[PDB]
């Protein structure tokens, strides 16, 4: 996983 998402890009913290 990556850093924590945020609005505007699809990915799981």
């Amino acid at each position: 996983k990556w850093f924590r998402v945020y609005r505007g890009i699809y990915r799981r913290r």
